[PDB]
Parts: C-alpha cells; structure tokens; sequence
C-alpha cells in the first residue's frame, strides 16, 4: 500500500537516491524511501541534514524498523508518520519527500 | 477523530474506568482511552499491568503526548497504533482494549 506514497521511490539504488536529494538541493528534511536492492524484505531511507545525507536500513522482524528493534512498526506508513513527527535515531525529522 | 474508536470511552471518570478495567479480568496490557476529568483538552490513557491500575495524562503540545513531549502524535489513533508496538515510558505494550 506504500507504492503510491510520494515518499516512495521503489527499486532505485543508492547512487540514484543520492543524485535525487542533492538536486533537489540537498534541503534539512529531504527524504524518500527504497526498496533493498539485496534484500527483497527490506528498504533504506534516505534523508539529509546540514548537507549530509545519512541512509538508514529498514530491516523485517513481522514488524519494521531502523534502529535494531527498539522502535517497531507494523508498516512503512506508520514508521513514516512517526519520524515526520519524532526524530529518535535519525539527525532530524523527515520533513519534505523527494519528488519521483 | 478518535470519537468512534472501540478503545475510546469518552467521558467517564477514573473511578468507573478502574471498574471497568477490573470487571474485564485486570489483565496486563488492559486499556482504554477517555476524556481527561480536569483538563478539556486532554486525554488519558487507563493500562493495567501486573494487577496494578496505571493512568497517564496525555497532554497538547496541535500533538499529544504521554511523556512529557519526548514522543509526540497527531492525534490518538497515531499514539494507540505505536504503544500496541512499542512499550515506551508505560510498564507494558498496549495489549487489548476494554469494551465500551
């Protein structure tokens, strides 16, 4: 169901994800989602802040998360919905999808 | 929007709360959600944990949170979907709701 998200981006790889957020001008809060390229169960978020961008692997437990298991999701627009509102691990809250 | 949600029991008060948290088998991970009784624009989140009846005030910040801004939410449908996953600040994941 996250297909359509604005934030989602599908089976782009790393290099493109970082091609994407920097022209789009490597804004605080840029970010979008992908799915693994290795990992068929997995995804990486992709976000930057002070013009660094930081990825994070978004790993299946069946349940999601990006810090090991201390903070669970049951699905990608839950976990999304969370760090736009809550930094927790990440540098800083997801503010602004990419554009696809 | 949390009006019609079957863990929302509007406003009664905690005595009738902690009856109803009893009479349902005052089993760990027992919750409910109601109108806060001294602030009109809170909440309060009832749970039951090893037989012991726990209340926390969920307060605006418009988000809402239980731990004193730590984490934050939309609104309380939000903060129900993270704590059935994630313990938090409380003394257990929210397990199962009382009937209204």
């Amino acid at each position: 169901i996250h297909r359509t998200q604005h934030w989602f981006h599908g089976r782009i790889s790393r290099e493109e994800s970082h091609r994407i957020i920097k022209q789009q001008g490597l804004v605080d809060g840029l970010f979008l989602l992908r799915d693994s390229q290795s990992n068929p169960k997995a995804f990486v978020l992709t976000l930057c802040h002070h013009q660094k961008i930081k990825n994070f692997q978004i790993l299946p437990c069946t349940f999601f998360s990006l810090d090991d298991g201390n903070t669970k999701f049951s699905d990608l627009i839950q976990l999304v919905d969370f760090y736009q509102l809550n930094k927790g691990v990440l540098p800083c809250k997801l503010k602004h999808h990419c554009i696809r």
